[PDB]
């Protein structure tokens, strides 16, 4: 298609809504973007379709001077990100960090 690497896994201070409504629209479980906040400085919350509605986790700064959910730490959200996707982000069940866009396929003819 014409989909340009893939940015981890920047929705530049997406609209609340406009973040759950597609977000929403996914159909699986672990779709995600982090929205850049506003005007806030290194806040970014990580949503996440948790079935029923959207979840939405504040990987708050500081705690020790890094970012962190709720516990375990980590300098990059890609180690976030990580973290959260062997061990899910959830004990109520299991969910998966995955991109919140389907492959750029082959838009137009197939095959050729």
């Amino acid at each position: 298609g014409i989909e340009m690497k893939p940015h981890p896994w920047f929705f530049g201070k997406i609209p609340r809504a406009k973040a759950e409504e597609m977000l929403s629209k996914q159909r699986h479980d672990g779709a995600f973007l982090i929205r850049e906040s506003e005007s806030a400085p290194g806040d970014f919350s990580l949503s996440v379709k948790f079935g029923n509605d959207v979840q939405h986790f504040k990987v708050l700064r500081d705690g020790a001077g890094k970012y962190f959910l709720w516990v375990v730490k980590f300098n990059s959200l890609n180690e976030l990100v990580d973290y959260h996707r062997s061990t899910s982000v959830s004990r109520n069940q299991q969910i998966f960090l995955r991109d919140i866009e389907q492959v750029p396929q082959q838009p137009t003819y197939v095959q050729a």
